[PDB]
């Protein structure tokens, strides 16, 4: 019975957020992340922007498709210096194909802080 499945979505926790709050990302924002992205599985990391980007954070426009599913899913509405978990399932992430360090059908956790928000083009 399909009409009992639901859509895969992410769960989103958030992990830390300030009291203070002047802007929260919408769809077109460049925003300024530090990640890390483990496999649910084992708890094991596969990418970050520490280990893996020289310890530099990394540009990601909200709201295009530009990474992950589950990143467009996650990221909205959030104000700098707020870290939130995404629990990605597969079809939000990587999928049946998987990726270099990923498996097919792994269902991933992200912690993801953000830095600084700018206007995007």
């Amino acid at each position: 019975m399909g009409a009992l499945i639901p859509e895969p979505e992410v769960k989103i926790e958030v992990l830390q957020k300030p009291f203070i709050c002047h802007r929260k990302t919408k769809g077109g924002d460049l925003m300024l992340v530090h990640y890390e992205g483990y496999l649910e599985k084992d708890g094991s990391l596969f990418h970050s922007t520490h280990k893996h980007n020289n310890g530099q954070p990394i540009w990601f426009t909200l709201g295009i498709l530009e990474a992950l599913k589950g990143w467009d899913q996650g990221l909205k509405g959030m104000c700098v210096g707020e870290k939130r978990k995404l629990i990605i399932p597969p079809a939000l992430g990587y999928g049946k194909e998987g990726k270099g360090k990923i498996p097919p059908e792994s269902t991933l956790i992200f912690n993801i802080d953000l830095l600084e928000i700018r206007n995007g083009p």
